[PDB]
């Protein structure tokens, strides 16, 4: 005979310190008997809502706040209701992370902001401005090392300097975020975006620069600075790197403005296990010995608990550290963050290689940034008509054992007229629909190749779990389905397909 829900399950992102938690794991396994199970998944923060409740999903989850709002608002978590006494033991800047229409929806853990890292040796006095980078560059060149060199690909690397001369995210008033008033299309991020481009564009850093490439460049010594968190100290000690960690550089005379993470820990709604959870994060991690097997894995930063940090705040590294977030801005927490960084994403991405011009990159990541929720009523339309027509078209094809298909030479879907209420014409997704045979399937066609969908990350996902699998697709051959949607993609004004009937025999 055995137990089963006798375990605790984490999820904490791959560049934290999981080694260092798992000790407090089994200290937690030595005095309840309760396994702890600590878990690396990739992309652990887009599949937590996708599994939350299914038993895959974890029952304690790591991140930085700004994505827990989202959770809570989707009902994921529990509230966490620590006594008084508790709450004290904590920063009162770092529970206001992790408050969320007025309940505490996490556990604080601890503040990260980024930082310049430098090589001393290679560079004793590292620059105060971005301006002089360029040039710094040139002579680093001429000596075989780069300056520079961090992970491009993160808005959360770039936006530092986006942010400097006045882009914001949403905008803020008294307590409450205007999901409605974006500001990453404004002078300033328009100036900090171009100043990011023209690094690249006069060779100063490579667009395709990530995270394990500017880690390997700096640790060895190759470029003379990089610009990372807490976390990333580690591996720089174990470097041959004398490495200092100091202010951000300033860009038109205005400090980087990084923004703040403070790393939580939210426990699952649906875990049978909550109170077990909270004893395990209050009464083992949140405590000296907890903080300090993670925080000697991996550093977390400026600590939440008061009586560890005390410990940790003669390092100048952890002082760098509050320096730089003090210049920046503490993250919303609120539902729609994650459409503010995916938006912010494409937009560095296109503008660096080229793709669109900064403004046009930043007037389309204004936009996507406050579209969450009518992307949401766009998605619920298009699913509309989807059953619509595809109760339609079944009808059609029990009545007459034909299957209904936009004749030669026209479009539409005049042929169902007869089976609909109204004639849908072209989805709130964009795109006109068509009926199309592909192999012995009937397809619903939306959008033609110059005229189709766009579907952000989170409009997909939710396209997928009210559809389906096997039924949404990219392309089509003539007797095949071909590319399936998945919940990660992106779709931008290209066809879609979705399947009326799965065989006609
Ligand atoms: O499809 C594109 C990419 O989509 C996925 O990444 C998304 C995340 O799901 C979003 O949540 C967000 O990520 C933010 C993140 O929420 C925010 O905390 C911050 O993350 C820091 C983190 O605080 C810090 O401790 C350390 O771990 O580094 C992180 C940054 O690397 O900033 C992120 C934004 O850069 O937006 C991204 C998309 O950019 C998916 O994970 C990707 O694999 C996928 O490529």
């Amino acid at each position: 005979m055995k137990i089963e829900e006798g375990k605790l399950v984490i999820w904490i992102n791959g560049d934290k310190g999981y080694n260092g938690l798992a000790e407090v794991g089994k200290k937690f396994e030595k005095d309840t008997g309760i396994k702890v199970t600590v878990e690396h998944p990739d992309k652990l923060e887009e599949k937590f809502p996708q599994v939350a409740a299914t038993g895959d999903g974890p029952d304690i989850i790591f991140w930085a706040h700004d994505r827990f709002g989202g959770y809570a608002q989707s009902g994921l978590l529990a509230e966490i209701t620590p006594a008084a006494a508790f709450q004290d033991k904590l920063y009162p800047f770092t529970w206001d992370a992790v408050r969320y229409n007025g309940k505490l929806i996490a556990y604080p853990i601890a503040v990260e902001a980024l930082s310049l890292i430098y090589n001393k040796d290679l560079l004793p006095n590292p620059p105060k401005t971005w301006e002089e980078i360029p040039a710094l560059d040139k002579e680093l060149k001429a000596k075989g090392k780069s300056a520079l060199m961090f992970n491009l690909q993160e808005p959360y690397f770039t936006w530092p300097l986006i942010a400097a001369d006045g882009g914001y995210a949403f905008k803020y008033a008294a307590g409450k975020y205007d999901i409605k008033d974006v500001g990453v299309d404004n002078a300033g991020a328009k100036a900090g975006l171009t100043f990011l481009v023209d690094l690249i564009k006069n060779k100063h850093m490579n667009a395709d620069t990530d995270y394990s490439i500017a880690e390997a460049a700096f640790n060895k010594g190759e470029t003379a600075m990089t610009i990372n968190g807490p976390w990333a100290w580690s591996n720089i000690d174990t470097s041959a790197v004398n490495y200092g960690v100091t202010v951000l550089p300033t860009f038109k005379g205005q400090p980087s403005k990084p923004f703040v993470g403070v790393l939580s820990a939210g426990i699952n709604a649906a875990s049978p296990n909550k109170e077990l959870a909270k004893e395990f994060l209050e009464n083992y991690l949140l405590t000296d010995e907890g903080l300090e097997a993670v925080n000697k894995d991996k550093p977390l930063g400026a600590v939440a608990l008061k009586s560890y940090e005390e410990e940790l705040a003669k390092d100048p590294r952890i002082a760098a550290t509050m320096e730089n977030a003090q210049k920046g801005e503490i993250m919303p927490n609120i539902p729609q963050m994650s459409a503010f960084w995916y938006a912010v994403r494409t937009a560095v991405i296109n503008a660096a290689s080229g793709r669109q011009t900064v403004d046009a990159a930043l007037a389309a990541a204004q936009t996507n940034a406050a579209a969450s929720n009518i992307n949401k009523a766009k998605v619920a339309s298009v699913e509309s008509d989807y059953s619509s027509v595809k109760s339609a078209a079944l009808s059609y094809y029990s009545d007459t054992n034909k299957i209904p298909v936009t004749p030669d030479g026209q479009t539409g879907l005049s042929v169902l007229e007869t089976y609909m209420e109204s004639l849908p014409d072209k989805a709130d997704i964009g795109g006109k629909y068509k009926l199309i045979k592909v192999g012995n399937k009937l397809v619903l066609q939306i959008g033609t190749n110059d005229e189709g969908v766009t579907l952000t990350e989170a409009q997909s996902a939710k396209l997928l779990s009210d559809i389906g699998e096997n039924k949404i697709y990219t392309s089509v051959t003539a007797d095949n389905l071909g590319n399936p949607l998945t919940s990660n993609t992106k779709v931008d004004n290209k066809v879609l397909y979705i399947v009326l009937i799965d065989n006609t025999v």
